């Protein structure tokens, strides 16, 4: 006729037609749908929450039974768009979601000549999916997406796959690599739900598996630790009794106290988790424990009390043992009277004196050697950290 | 007829169909729904608000007198899907709600050839319940959700159970472990609520015990005090004559009363919950006054102020208790006098010296007494907690 | 007929029915609106933005004069259901609003045979009142509640009362009494608005009246001030003459300055307000300013600095007014001027011993007399407060 | 006839009636709409994002040519309520919203019987206008808010003013003068604005000038600096061969450090602002700097480090210039030469003394002088300082 | 007719017409649209979220040949204003939207006599853009925004230019420069899209190039760190052996280490970019601990252990070398026995007093060529940071 094709297809087509309804002409006939995923970004990882949300490309395929036409009329029109509120939709979602999403409305949808009928549209997703931190630098995570029909069963629909499983898992094409998260694969499986023995129902989940970027928060937590040990090596080098070294040692272990506990509330969120980076602090700590008790008792073994003469037995082979084995480095009677009060005086006086130069040299000789001896486990524990990164590293 | 079955039986159904009148063919009989519920994760348990997020799968199902034909005719067909719109729904809330639910709509429901109406949807649930936090990391939590039909009466609707209550409590097949919370059970209940003696309604109570895991908060609570207690011994071993104790001590409690001060904000948010957690604290808290009192004394009590000798009422006990009791361990006539006034000189200068002598050593014996006092009154009381923590335990 | 009741009646009831007119024979009849407010919990009290945050059930009913049936048809029915948007529904709204209500619509109203039409429906309200911190702690809060019509003036719509105003004011039967604040009374009062010379409205206020309990804030407020009060005392047990009084005080102001710091941020926000927790804290402050320039001036007097004797004058009084009465407690001359130098040396050492000796003696009893001044003015200023609270309690 | 008047006028107004089309009988004639708003509130001025949120009533009108009706037909009726999506509507919006408003929505507008259509509803806008801090505590801030046609061109819609322009800047009769904020006036203006040379609009815009009540910041930002300001003097009264007066000084360098820059992050936030309150922050600043260098160098002139005498050029007139000018105030030999070796060696301890004794009394005068210099000049800035907010005050 | 022009006109062209098809009469000639967009202002730029936040004014037209008519009817109007609902509309939207866009609605196009159809709306969008922080202060961003039809391929719609891309990349007309951000160019490009090798669509890619202030954050970071750095300068004028230089040193090296944490928090949060900014912290970093060991080496040579002589080989060459070369600056046997034991004791004190003297003189000329040399590489280091920002500035 005269008219425009397009319109009077469309009037052919529009006509008495019911959208409430399942389009097959037998009833024991279910509709099968085809889907397919493409993922755009990883928008948020929240680990005190467990809630990820992403951002994807869903498209879908099914075939209506009261949408054909032939080909030879209305002008050579293979296919054309209608609007989406006007046909029948198949009710899809993820059963994971705890966010509804807030994603715009497609107000067209392509149908073909053959019944074929497809709707593209994007989703920004948040849901819910379990995340481990037990190596949080270097975490690999799974999560899990579920799409299904959430009233019919799988006598009515069942979702299959538009294109082939291989080269869905491997497509990362328009994904934004950028950001904290890096994507891995998408790998997609088809199953059977029921938790009745009664109804059953068809699900296509996708495992989403993706990896971590640990090259920020590695050195950001790495750096001050190993800058204060610094700081405490030179703290260590100072003298032992000149009395600030308590001081000099507690301040320290006031700032690095006061720095983990304001970063630990930051990273650290999960309860059941326990990364080793809490069992580095605490090797720290303890290190820490053991700087500050050899600290006060080699203030205490120098310190001056009027304390009494180095006792022989350790003495006859400590001092021994640090040299060239371990560390190579009348009136008369009256004036005499008078006057030796005061030599006893003064002899007493250099009695003490010298006996303050013995316990001085022992208190320096024994700072020297657990000084060595905590620079050599500090060596070791810094060679044992450094290649267990290496080995990481490799893999 | 050659018309598909799936269209003409929904043409015959919702012909002259009214969605706006309640669908009894008798005013008299009231219309019963059932209803139940399902628990997929504890989403978010706020204190300060006490506000219960939580999302669950619900379905009810009914009987309509308007929707019921032959299954002979139709093509054998015993039931099918009919959009939610087309149909009478009842108004089922729930009356503990302080946000409206940001669930998805489901727009289609089954209807049977009975008039057996079944209905399926996800709900977001942003409730209020009561919660008390008095053994906070060891706390059980009920918290109510009441459905009822906000405006129809008990003589237009109950509600009754889709189950028995006995399989109902005990479900827990889709319910997420890992997380903060973990379900116990969820009880229901039968009721009949009236504020006025106008007005009867039936409501179902659904009582949801959970618990909390305590796994990280105690020990990130119990482990820097323990840790500050062992510095706080590294503190007491120092000598009380060095003159840095003072600042040591000061220094920890300001670490420690930022460290609390801090923390208190984060957990304790209920204005009438008092947890004895706090009690904790403020027995540390005492014992911190208790030990820097006693350093204070012993400084006092060490320090030289040209003071006089020890007084000998107290030292003629105090020296021998403390041993094998409880701490087992002319020109002749001017010269004499000038040299008599530097002999007089060093007599009174050598007295001080034995003064400050005595008075080092009783401070030094009462130092050591107070500390071993302390240290046992430490261990019976990290004794006592331990052997709490064993009987809650065991149980 | 044969055709069941409840669909007759609605379809007889619903026939040529108009929602957009006022439902009214004649147009100068104003229609009259009986609304009633249950309050259910208080959400919110923001102080920064003056936003209060609530939960009411609130049901209202009018009459309809095209509504209406004779009973003795359509098989005895009195009443019945109808859908909201079918009908004709007054613009009933607050004035205080500052958010848009996020609450559920409810789709159904029952209408009798007489033209009695009723609506039940939840209210989440976040409105706008002056809040008064003055006294923060122990402030009672009135708000405002006004209902009326947007638009319809008092010639078309007033408000009314469901209930008597005696027994509104004293419901409190569903309220939730667990939580910060505690409901004190609902006062409702009918007023006429008008801006304008030209057109009048009918308003209803409530007035709701609320308390705040005070049990956790004041002990969260007054505990660390005493705490460190007491670490105070023991600071002035402390000698004058050690040296590390001066950092100790400091460290104690340090601490406070911080601590409040910190605290006065979170609760006080009323930029017109002045609490007298803020009055108690500068007196404190003041007090812990007097307690330090007392340190200041001791440690000076005490301090050597070859400083010369005390002078005589304040000398005869100082000492003897703290006893038992205010605090009970040729060769030979070379050689004889050779010796007649070290003689004259040790007799000058000697006399600046004695100067520091008379020094340091008034310095400790100023030091003391001081330190019993300072603990009555601290006994009288704690017992002043506590009396103040009991005085309060007691009411 | 015998059909109620309401009815039957709202049928023969509202029949064949179109309401997508501009109700005007020629095309040529535009359609005026008169508006005008009342200020409620101010909600929020937030500077780091420049965002105005406010509360208005806003009220409009316009003659539609399709709502007339002679008076003396339908039972005298001048005017009447239409549902507002029953008839055209114009689209006035603001230029400067960024967020979309949350305000409830109206459904009855009056219509009279000369075609006068009148609107009212509130609006909750949150727009986005310029702020300047260069004085922030004193700062009084003007708005924009232009209300136009986003489609509609001159031709067709210009706006005007339902009240005098006088009589719209001094209303204030319903805003909320507790607040932050107070209002001082709202001008308003009509402009014709076009980017292109090709169409041409009409807009009206109000200006919105408020104030900021600096009651509370002035007062909580100059406490704590005047506070310790006190507390430096009363450190500049320390003796300075004590010691700790460096360990003071740093202390309160420190506390007063740390309170500027987590004071700092709050109220500053524009990066082109640039108030006079870091000016006095930086003077203080500085103050503190030279207090710090004038410690430093009067300990480093007096402390002992077996320094020579005091040279005579300065000493000859700095002690004589700080008094009643500037501040008031054979066996025989072997024992010879052996008593010489220890009377030389006394001799030279007494010099030693002397010598420190000098110097000592120079640091003395030395840092009298200059603490009397730096109390002229904290004494001079304050005088400055309130001199100026005096000058502020009485304007 | 009598009928009203703008009535009839809009009757004759809505009669019929159905808003579901594509208005052309053949099928194979695509929709041209044009479109352009005006920036407004840009509200949020988020690093941590990679997200972007604008504000922008987009109009669009399209031909539409089934909305043509005789301008000669009609009473002689060229052009109307039609509702928006009632015609079709293109689906245009966003690649690298994140969030939907809380855009009003405009409710009215205008429609030309020619078919000619424009709509204007503005759009608050918030997308997901790159953001690159290497030179944070000093960035230049650009970011992508692609319009393009969500479902329609290029056989059907393509996007072209409103106005030519010379003039649209300058027009700057109505941006709000005051703000953070400053706008630099709008570059558009047109490409063509395909994931496939199947369909291909068209898009318009809008490159939006803006630029950063630096003009607070600059002075903002370097103000505290040089201003510590002249309290460093203060720090090393003290003498060395006064003891209380270690501790000056840990305060206002502990004050710096907690001022960067909590500063280092807010501005960077890309992980894998790495600002210069923290090079400069790291060399800063690095001089205070080469100044610490300094001052701790300096400490420990000075400090007294009853240590030995000046070793020679060293001091005949470094006090000479420190001078006009490179800093210019019977009774009788018993009584001699008895006087020459406190000779002997003296004359050891001396000498122990001698050596203190060199070793002091020692450490003192070294301290002052130790500070000379951090002089001069303190103001090597600050001439080349300000040279290279005189060096960026000229540009
Ligand atoms: C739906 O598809 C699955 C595999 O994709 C298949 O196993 C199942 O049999 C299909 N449903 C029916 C009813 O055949
Ligand atoms: C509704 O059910 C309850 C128990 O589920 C029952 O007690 C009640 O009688 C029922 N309602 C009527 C009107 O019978
Ligand atoms: C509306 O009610 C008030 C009191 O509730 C009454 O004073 C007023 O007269 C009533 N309105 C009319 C038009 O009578
Ligand atoms: C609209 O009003 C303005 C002043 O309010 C006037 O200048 C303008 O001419 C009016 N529009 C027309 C088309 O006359
Ligand atoms: C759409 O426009 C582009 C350039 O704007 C042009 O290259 C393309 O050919 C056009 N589409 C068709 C179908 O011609």
């Amino acid at each position: 006729t005269t008219q425009p094709a397009l319109l009077r297809l469309s009037d052919h087509l529009l006509a008495n037609y019911k959208k409430g309804v399942r389009p097959v002409r037998d009833w024991r006939k279910p509709t099968t749908v085809s889907i397919d995923v493409i993922m755009y970004a990883i928008l948020n990882v929240d680990e005190k929450n467990q809630v990820l949300t992403t951002y994807i490309w869903y498209r879908q395929y099914w075939t209506d039974e009261f949408l054909q036409w032939t080909p030879e009329d209305f002008d050579n029109v293979t296919k054309l768009s209608i609007p989406t509120d006007s046909i029948w939709v198949p009710d899809i979602l993820i059963n994971e979601f705890v966010d509804v999403g807030k994603s715009p409305n497609i107000p067209y949808v392509y149908v073909h000549h053959r019944g074929e009928v497809q709707n593209y549209k994007p989703l920004q997703l948040v849901t819910a999916c379990s995340l481990d931190i037990y190596n949080f630098p270097f975490d690999v995570q799974n999560c899990s997406l579920t799409f299904t029909s959430w009233l019919h069963t799988i006598q009515d629909i069942n979702i299959t796959l538009w294109r082939s499983p291989e080269e869905v898992r491997s497509d990362k094409s328009i994904f934004i690599n950028q950001g904290e998260w890096e994507l891995l694969e998408v790998f997609p499986q088809f199953k059977e739900f029921s938790i009745d023995i009664s109804n059953s129902y068809a699900e296509m989940k996708f495992y989403v598996i993706i990896r971590r970027r640990p090259l920020f928060y590695a050195v950001s937590l790495l750096l001050p630790s190993i800058f204060l040990m610094v700081v405490d090596i030179v703290g260590f080098c100072l003298p032992p009794d000149s009395g600030e070294r308590v001081s000099f040692k507690i301040t320290l272990l006031l700032g690095y106290s006061v720095f983990l506990i304001i970063v630990s509330d930051t990273l650290p969120a999960t309860a059941i988790g326990t990364p080793l980076i809490g069992v580095y602090f605490v090797v720290c700590m303890a290190l820490l424990v053991i700087s500050l008790a050899e600290t006060i008792f080699i203030v205490r073994l120098v310190h001056k009390q009027d304390l009494q003469r180095p006792v022989p037995d350790w003495l006859r082979h400590l001092v021994l043992d640090r040299i060239a084995w371990i560390l190579c480095l009348l009136a008369v009677r009256g004036l005499l009277q008078e006057l030796s009060s005061i030599r006893h005086f003064l002899e007493k006086r250099d009695e003490m004196r010298e006996v303050a130069r013995d316990w001085l040299r022992v208190g320096y000789v024994l700072d020297r050697l657990l000084f060595r001896i905590y620079l050599l486990a500090v060596l070791a524990y810094s060679i044992t950290l450094v290649t267990l990164w290496s080995i990481w590293h490799y893999s």
